[PDB]
């Protein structure tokens, strides 16, 4: 009931939309975009929210005396009046108050390093029900104050869209628990993992495949180490979603890089589906101890399912159909009776790989839309929606540093270990067709002789970044191909 450090939390606030309360979570991508935005979580029943980038970890919780002291030089409970540090689970960046605007208001984004006063936030009570120095409890409304700027974490409404900023105005914030202390080696929600059969694991086809990437297979060999075989387990509850998985408990199974949802469909059968089409009935699965006929807690719950050691039959909830195969790669199907050997076991993905899979997802989506912007005005000299110039430049810069080789001056032992990581990071991107993706940007950009020629077909404003983006694309291309052996 108390909040302790190292808890995983989301910062939730609420807003009234056409006479109804939409709940919203604080979210940022980090790479390609530092700025926070708000993720609607109210329509979960029909459209699963992008929860992965909403998760923060409570790194440290400090007093004024404690904070002022650290700036000059395991489970502490959160007390009102404490300053907290929130690390972004995906980007490993810290929630901070920036120095940019759009009113006298700062932006709320992510910071590369927990340096200076900018990434610290003090907590204050919503009412006379709680007081400064008291344990911060579940369900409490919080006011959060930027240490650097003395401003409040604030929900904004301008002109029409929901947004976050730092304002002189105040916003009531709920800090919802995702997960707490976890039983070692047990499956919890929000874990990214692979599902093994028997070696063979559950996957979708590789990039630019005739599939359109919609179909599910059991495949062997190299896939088992490729990003396409990774899934995120998502229970149908925003709070305590990161709690232990329980047999028979319904969940959604999300493909990380593609961002689509394992589903049973009327026409196609067992497939992978867009977030928007992922309604509960279509997309709810559970693990079953066996295929025999056959109230939710508020904590981490009982640990039931062990990584590697537990064999699980996957079942579609609405239909009671079994996840099985058709009689190397085999097609995954849903079948009334299935096969005597349907039971899968689960292996937890590691953080570096897991992070990389998500980075692929964002990058693919970003550059794909940047391409759609170019295709739109190819023969037209605009109505075409603004190109994500600002985001592309940062996305490019971020990946370049991400793939940068280690300094030659580093010791041999450290070099070797750092090189293996680099090579593997590269490997994952390459297998997802990031090279072709970068190449298409270059090819479509290069149709143009210069900036002015580009400007003829695109805004003069867009043209000011054409040489930079082309140079950044080549640099990334080079960084991806480099052998680093």
């Amino acid at each position: 009931q108390f909040r302790r450090t190292d808890d995983e939390v989301v910062l939730q606030c609420s807003a009234t939309v056409l006479k109804e309360q939409l709940k919203l979570c604080l979210a940022a991508e980090g790479f390609g975009n530092r700025l926070c935005f708000l993720e609607p979580t109210s329509n979960a029943q029909n459209v699963p929210p992008d929860l992965a980038i909403c998760c923060f970890t409570l790194e440290q919780s400090l007093s004024v005396r404690a904070l002022q002291e650290m700036l000059a030089n395991g489970h502490r409970t959160l007390l009102y009046g404490h300053a907290i540090l929130l690390r972004h689970a995906h980007s490993r960046m810290y929630l901070s108050c920036l120095t940019t605007s759009r009113k006298l208001a700062f932006d709320v984004g992510l910071q590369e390093d927990a340096t200076g006063e900018a990434c610290w936030w003090t907590m204050h009570p919503a009412s006379k029900q709680r007081s400064e120095g008291e344990k911060v409890r579940v369900g409490d409304d919080l006011i959060l104050v930027s240490v650097s700027s003395e401003r409040y974490l604030h929900l904004s409404t301008a002109s029409g869209e929901l947004q976050v900023d730092a304002s002189f105005m105040q916003t009531l914030w709920n800090m919802n628990p995702i997960c707490s202390c976890c039983e070692e080696g047990y499956v919890t929600g929000g874990h990214v993992l692979r599902l093994f059969h028997g070696d063979e694991c559950l996957t979708i086809s590789a990039a630019d495949s005739d599939d359109q990437r919609r179909l599910v297979y059991y495949e062997g060999g190299a896939v088992c180490t490729h990003a396409r075989s990774l899934w995120r387990l998502e229970p149908l509850r925003i709070s305590w979603s990161g709690s232990h998985l329980r047999w028979g408990q319904p969940l959604r199974i999300r493909h990380v890089t593609t961002g689509r949802y394992l589903a049973l469909t009327e026409d196609q059968g067992l497939v992978v589906v867009d977030a928007c089409k992922a309604h509960t009935k279509a997309t709810s699965f559970c693990f079953r101890v066996s295929k025999e006929k056959l109230r939710d807690v508020e904590g981490m719950g009982p640990p039931e399912i062990k990584y590697g050691e537990s064999l699980c039959f996957v079942q579609h909830v609405a239909s009671g159909l079994w996840l099985t195969y058709a009689a190397l790669k085999k097609k995954a199907i849903l079948h009334q009776e299935g096969h005597m050997d349907d039971a899968l076991f689960l292996t937890r993905c590691q953080q570096e790989e897991s992070q990389a899979a998500r980075m692929i997802h964002s990058t693919a989506g970003l550059y794909n839309q940047f391409i759609k912007g170019l295709d739109s005005f190819s023969g037209k000299p605009p109505a075409g929606p603004a190109l994500p110039i600002e985001a592309v430049i940062l996305s490019l810069q971020d990946l370049i540093g991400y793939f940068e080789p280690p300094s030659e001056e580093l010791q041999h032992e450290e070099k070797q270990s750092k090189l293996r990581s680099l090579r593997n990071r590269q490997s994952l991107f390459q297998e997802e067709g990031m090279l072709s993706l970068v190449l298409n940007c270059i090819d479509r950009l290069n149709v143009y002789t210069t900036a002015a020629h580009f400007a003829e077909y695109a805004g003069e404003e867009a043209a000011e970044s054409w040489k930079e983006i082309v140079n950044l694309l080549y640099e990334l291309l080079a960084s991806l191909i480099r052998g680093n052996r």
